[PDB]
């Protein structure tokens, strides 16, 4: 489907004006004037065409060749030429399971109709003449290097189409600008028109005509634009311009503590004194100076879990000689563009700045499914995996001393550090059209080169998420990477995170760019900062179209909507922001509240506070605990409900004097206390809290 030989239709006599860049999968290399409707009429005439790749036959015989057109053809089968612009019957010989490189050359100057109707056919020795079925022909070898079998370039004899870097599409088309559009069976790669392409909304491709894959990652410009490529590679990474690799983070869900049993104590029989929380975790990204690493923090829910105010060492019955143990459940995260298959990358579990607690290791090559972009290992249909598996003996136990299990009491947040091994890369082979595990081809070989050699920009429009993309970008310093197109930071953010730009305006899903705001590291701030300059320009926004990104960049860009943490995760948001997500509300009751809350927002909020407030002003605070805010709860409708009983007793607020009020306060996360304060006080006392809600007894109702 994919394979049969490669052709090149020229509109020129001489190889010099490719107009159409496909396959055949047969001998009939024909190409119907209906097809060429992504080309001018005018240039729908093709005078000369190269065909190249190889023949493999079933059964050893003596074949003569012959093509629709001999007198304008010259053909050669491994250096020999078998055609010789006349007709023959020159037999040559060839084995069974043996291939043999072709070599078809075509010239015809002015022909009348438009389109090629071209057929390569052979005779065997029992006077069978066929056009060549497909089970007989490959591509060439469009690689960095040549096979065992199949060499990479073909015969120095007769004409050379200019291909630096054998990814198999011409130079000119690289520098110029290319398109490629779906036939029936077939892509068609053809030059860029503005007046014929712009309007249908085809991607215009520019790529590095001495890069064989621009971005500098595993898979060629041609194998992406082609779809010659593991169909697990994410949409965007199809672009010669943006990279496809894998990024790997751990994200856990809940953990388990425990007391380890120590062999002083014989007696295994007593009560579970276990504490079992909920967790959260985020990727995070530090702006640490030149940092390429995957990384994610994980929060341990403070909220009320057991009956009492005990402290986890009362809790558990741990004294300041015991040790105590942790459980989890976790999951693999891809946020990359290509897939893992038989490596997952080692995972470093640590406590405060440096305390490692465990390294968290899959087993190599015995994998149970593949790790997809935009997905999880294992996926979410399946059970997570718990660090302490009940199925295997060997799992290490995640202990800590006394001390440390004080400090992530007091802590509460535990940091995952995930390596970059992610072992080996499915690619595609010429010889047989399909996308197979190459044990030869390993990440660890690749990762650098795409590092060095893209911009990064990391965004968070997707669900406060932060996302790592990189776009090939120039180096003015080194002479190869200068053979790639310019690359503006505003096509960037289209082909890497599919922003689009319906009325001039530049928006994602929606938000117009001005939404987000933009961070650079150092090296980066001074470069773009001097582009302004050049440019006379003084707001980055209205010339998003003329800013150049260089290799090495690092562009940070985030929803201006919320305040980010360190780690740049999303922890709150302007108080006015917060009151107006609020402002709709459904229904109202002294059991609650029902409003309609944008879904980002609940991500920055950590609880409520609900307060009865009386005439004279003095306040009761219903649920006066920092470990009792979590009183929502998002409804299978997508709106929330405030629950004004859960910390009530499971009573409706009492208000006295309809001339109460009832006072809904929201905490963000940047805001949220997650311990006993020093003097020992658990309650709200000093929260800074945001009031969304105010409304008299006789209003609510
Ligand atoms: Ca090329
Ligand atoms: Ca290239």
């Amino acid at each position: 489907s994919s394979q049969g030989l490669l052709g090149y239709y020229f509109s020129d006599l001489n190889f010099q004006a490719p107009m159409v860049v496909t396959s055949s999968t047969t001998g009939d290399l024909s190409i119907p004037s209906s097809e060429l409707e992504n080309i001018p009429s005018e240039n729908q005439y093709f005078q000369s065409a190269i065909w190249s790749g190889f023949i493999k036959v079933k059964k050893s015989d003596e074949y003569t060749f012959a093509t629709s057109a001999d007198n304008h053809v010259t053909m050669w089968v491994d250096d020999q030429e078998v055609i010789n612009k006349a007709s023959n019957s020159n037999k040559i010989r060839l084995e069974k399971g043996r291939l043999y490189q072709i070599k078809i050359q075509y010239q015809r100057e002015n022909p009348t109709e438009k389109g090629l109707d071209f057929k390569l056919y052979w005779t065997d020795s029992q006077n069978k003449k066929e056009v060549i079925s497909s089970d007989n022909l490959q591509l060439p070898e469009l690689k960095q290097k040549s096979s065992n079998s199949r060499k990479k370039r073909s015969t120095s004899a007769g004409p050379t189409v200019p291909d630096r870097d054998n990814d198999g599409i011409p130079d000119s088309l690289e520098v110029e600008g290319y398109t490629v559009d779906v036939k029936n069976k077939r892509t068609f790669l053809s030059p860029w028109i503005s007046n014929i392409h712009e309007k249908k909304g085809l991607t215009k491709y520019k790529s590095s005509p001495e890069k064989w894959s621009t971005a500098s990652d595993p898979y060629s410009d041609f194998e992406k634009v082609t779809g010659r490529i593991d169909k697990n590679v994410s949409p965007e990474a199809r672009h010669p311009l943006v990279a496809a690799y894998p990024i790997v983070h751990v994200d856990m869900e809940n953990i388990i503590l425990s007391k380890n049993e120590d062999q002083s104590t014989q007696n295994t029989d007593s009560q579970t004194r276990t504490i079992s929380k909920n967790t959260s975790t985020s990727r995070t990204h530090t702006s640490e100076p030149g940092s390429n690493s995957n990384s994610s923090t994980v929060a341990i829910d403070h909220s009320l879990s057991l009956a009492g105010e005990r402290t986890w060492a009362e809790t558990m019955g741990l004294n300041t000689a015991d040790t105590a143990r942790l459980n989890a459940n976790i999951r693999y995260v891809n946020t990359g563009t290509a897939p893992i298959y038989n490596v997952l990358p080692t995972t470093s579990l640590v406590l405060g700045k440096n305390q490692t607690l465990a390294t968290i290791k899959a087993k190599e090559n015995q994998l149970s499914q593949i790790l997809a972009p935009n997905n999880y290992y294992p996926s979410k249909n399946l059970a997570p995996i718990a660090l302490n598996a009940q199925d295997d003996f060997s799992s290490t136990p995640i202990t800590m001393n006394y001390n440390q299990f004080l400090e992530l009491e007091k802590t509460k947040q535990l940091r995952l550090d995930t390596d970059q091994v992610y072992g080996n890369i499915a690619t595609y082979n010429f010889e047989n059209g399909r996308v197979r595990v190459d044990t030869g081809s390993n990440w660890s070989e690749v990762l650098p080169q795409i590092q060095e050699t893209t911009a990064r920009i990391i965004f968070n429009g997707k669900d406060l998420n932060l996302v790592e993309r990189r776009i090939a970008a120039v180096n003015p310093s080194d002479p190869l990477e200068t053979t790639k197109p310019d690359m503006t930071l505003k096509e960037a953010l289209k082909i890497a995170f599919g922003f689009n730009e319906p009325n001039g305006n530049l928006q994602y899903q929606g938000k117009d760019i001005t939404e987000f705001d933009f961070n650079f590291d150092q090296q980066t701030s001074q470069n773009i900062k001097n582009q302004l300059a050049e440019l006379n320009a003084t707001n980055i926004y209205t010339v998003l179209d003329k800013i150049k990104l260089n290799a090495k960049m690092n562009i940070l860009i985030r929803d201006k909507r919320f305040h980010y943490d360190r780690n740049n995760i999303a922890v709150g948001a302007d108080e006015s922001v917060v009151k107006e997500a609020h402002r709709e509300v459904i229904n109202s009751s002294t059991e609650g509240l029902l409003l309609n809350i944008d879904k980002d927002i609940r991500k920055i909020l950590s609880g409520y506070i609900v307060e009865i407030e009386d005439t004279e002003g003095l306040k009761e605070v219903i649920n006066d605990r920092y470990d009792m805010l979590n009183i929502s709860s998002l409804r299978q409708d997508g709106k929330t409900f405030i629950d004004f009983k859960k910390y009530n007793d499971k009573l409706p607020l009492y208000i006295s004097n309809p001339n109460y009020k009832v006072n809904v306060y929201a905490v963000t996360k940047e805001n949220t206390i997650i311990n006993p304060s020093e003097n020992g006080d658990t309650s709200t006392n000093g929260i800074k809290k945001i009031l969304i809600f105010s409304k008299k007894g006789y209003e609510i109702g």
